[PDB]
């Protein structure tokens, strides 16, 4: 079957692992547990296609850029994740996208902007500003919560569908 190599990137503590785990194990992880690198494999049916999701979950920590580059290099799509109550994580998005384009040699790579933690009242980044940024990249913007499961399958399946059209 078709395999889609999906890579999850973004600043530390935005919820990259929580989204992945919610998708793979149907539970919300509430623990403090920084990732170095983890990979997940899951067989799914998306729009009737049987495929395999290889999901690489990456570190948010700066010490790990080298490892992050090696892994970004083999991905066919990227979930660029920020948290809606962390404005610095939103600002850091431009820095992650530029690095993706530099390691992939490409202006236009299959990619989804994910605004996560949308279950929280204390929102510092407005959906408007995120939606604007996503428009200026030419990518979809999806709001998610790993806690409620809102938007989770959407964010992942949308990225698969972007790869299929690339
Ligand atoms: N309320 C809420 N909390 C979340 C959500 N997603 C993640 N978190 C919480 O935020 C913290 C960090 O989440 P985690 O998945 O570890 O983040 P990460 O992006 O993988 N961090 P790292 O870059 O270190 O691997 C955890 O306490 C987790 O439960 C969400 O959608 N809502
Ligand atoms: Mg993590």
């Amino acid at each position: 079957m078709t395999e889609y190599k999906l890579v999850v990137v973004g600043a530390g503590g935005v919820g990259k692992s929580a989204l992945t785990i919610q998708l793979i194990q149907n539970h919300f992880v509430d623990e403090y547990k920084p990732t170095i690198e983890d990979s997940y494999r899951k067989q799914v049916v998306i729009d009737g296609e049987t495929c395999l999701l290889d999901i690489l979950d990456t570190a948010g920590q700066e010490e790990y850029s080298a490892m992050r580059d090696q892994y970004m290099r083999t991905g066919e799509g990227f979930l660029c994740v920020f948290a809606i109550n962390n404005t610095k994580s939103f600002e850091d998005i431009h820095q992650y996208r530029e690095q993706i384009k530099r390691v992939k040699d490409s202006d236009d790579v299959p990619m989804v902007l994910v605004g996560n933690k949308c279950d929280l009242a204390a929102r510092t980044v407005e959906s408007r500003q995120a939606q604007d940024l996503a428009r200026s990249y030419g990518i979809p913007y999806i709001e998610t919560s790993a806690k409620t499961r809102q938007g989770v399958e959407d964010a992942f399946y949308t990225l698969v569908r972007e790869i299929r059209q690339h």
